[PDB]
């Protein structure tokens, strides 16, 4: 089982999300392939991949932005070979904002209009991700779960 | 029974839409009021109503941005009543962007996590509503047919 984790995370929340996400996946088998998303180019770049997990945290003054260096590979999600893909989506956020972990929804939507085949409901943190370890501990083990 | 009906457009699109689903809505025996955002006030906005859908088109550079009137209202949601609210969300968007209809969820999401009761997925049209038709009605009797 391969597994790619590609997290935008800019104060490391997310990024700190994506590890916990990985140690649970590695600890159960999955050799896991993890890769920050201000590094990858979106062409085939699920190839390979039996599960892919997109973790992206979300921003914006109003409007809900996602997380810049998530930005381009959500732009082009298309070319990433998504069609009937597991997937799953996690982000970290803050009830203080009104769109709550928003790029989440957003990524969400996309993979499904694209045919992947989402395999949970997204991974939604407020606040400190590690006050929050069971709870993506537990998400990793239930997507283990649905596949 | 009583539905209120909110819309933001802009450009007519969804007015159009929130026009279609009141007739269908009324044509059933439903006693529709349907109020464009711009006039409304949050502040118990839903009180008495039985059921609430709201329409919001979606614009933004990149992120996703609520139509301008609408913004408001969806910053003060959890004045609305919502708690335990029979709704459900439309909007017009168009597929040439990256974030199709992206408004609908971003509603949805903050809804759910205020106790409303969300009874069919948000309708989301693609390019000129008036050749979606049978779509706007098809997704009005649906709602009426889930409560
Ligand atoms: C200007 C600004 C806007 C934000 N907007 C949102 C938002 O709309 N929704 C949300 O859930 N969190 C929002 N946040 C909170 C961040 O997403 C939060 O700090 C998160 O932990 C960041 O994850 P990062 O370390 O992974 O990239 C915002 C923060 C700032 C400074
Ligand atoms: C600058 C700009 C950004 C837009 N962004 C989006 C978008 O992110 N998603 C979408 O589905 N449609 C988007 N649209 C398309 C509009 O939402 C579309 O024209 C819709 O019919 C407008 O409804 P209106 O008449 O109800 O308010 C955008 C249009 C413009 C001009």
């Amino acid at each position: 089982a391969k597994a790619l984790i590609v997290y935008g995370s800019t104060t490391g929340n997310t990024e700190y999300t994506a590890e916990t996400i990985a140690r649970e996946l590695a600890d159960a088998g999955y050799e896991v392939d993890s890769r920050d998303a201000a590094s990858v180019e979106a062409g085939g770049l699920f190839e390979g991949f039996d599960l892919v997990l997109l973790g992206c945290s979300t921003w914006g003054d109003d409007c809900i932005e996602l997380q810049d260096d998530f930005i381009p590979l959500f732009d082009s999600l298309e070319e990433t070979g998504a069609q009937g893909r597991k997937v799953a989506c996690f982000g970290c956020g803050d009830s203080s904002y009104e769109y709550f972990c928003g790029a989440v929804d957003a990524i969400e939507e996309k993979l499904k209009n694209l045919g992947a085949e989402i395999v949970q409901d997204g991974l939604r943190i407020d606040g400190d991700p590690r006050a929050a370890r069971d709870d993506i501990v537990g998400w990793a083990h239930d997507v283990r779960g649905a596949i």
